[PDB]
């Protein structure tokens, strides 16, 4: 299945900020918005799972396969709090590791809101 994930500003948000998601499942970010793009997080990703970062302004598509969450972030606008949460099947095993991961206060409070969101 296909997923739209979009950046809006309301330094911007992702919508949804959390997302579930089955492996073999498709989401594309799209920057409606101009000045945002997608990252993954340092420490955020499960094995498995390859780094990605897309371009500023460009709708970047990733079919996730590995289980586990995803921190993801806009990269300029990180520190602002502009982060995101794919999680990939029901439980998943990464959980310490990510909750362990340092990340800028704002784009922390917002990543510990995601995950509690999908109930880990
Ligand atoms: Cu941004």
């Amino acid at each position: 299945a296909d997923f739209e994930v979009h950046m809006l500003n309301k330094a911007g948000v992702f919508e949804p900020a959390s997302l579930k998601v089955a492996p073999g499942d498709t989401v594309t970010f799209i920057p409606t918005d101009k000045g945002h793009n997608v990252e993954t997080i340092k420490g955020m990703i499960p094995d498995g799972a390859e780094a990605f970062k897309s371009k500023i302004n460009e709708n970047y598509k990733v079919t996730f396969t590995a289980p586990g969450v995803y921190g993801v972030k806009c990269t300029p606008h990180y520190g602002m709090g502009m982060v995101g949460v794919v999680q990939v099947g029901d439980a998943p095993a990464n959980l310490e590791a990510v909750k362990g991961a340092k990340n800028p206060k704002k784009a922390q409070e917002r990543l510990d809101a995601a995950l509690a969101a999908l109930g880990n």
